[PDB]
C-alpha cells in the first residue's frame, strides 16, 4: 500500500494509519476508501489525490 496525497492541500493519506476518525481503519488501501470520503484537511474528494510514487 502506497501513500496518496491531496493535491489541493498536501495532506497525505497513509494506509498504515487510515483515517479512523472518519471510519477508515488502519490498513485500508486508498482504492478501498468509500468514494464519498473527503480529505480530512481541506474537504475535497478523492479525485484530487494522487499516489505518491
Ligand atoms: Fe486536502
Amino acid at each position: 500500500m502506497k501513500k496518496y496525497t491531496c493535491t489541493v492541500c498536501g495532506y497525505i493519506y497513509n494506509p498504515e494509519d487510515g483515517d479512523p476518525d472518519n471510519g477508515v481503519n488502519p490498513g485500508t488501501d486508498f482504492k478501498d476508501i468509500p468514494d464519498d470520503w473527503v480529505c480530512p484537511l481541506c474537504g475535497v474528494g478523492k479525485d484530487q489525490f494522487e499516489e505518491v510514487e
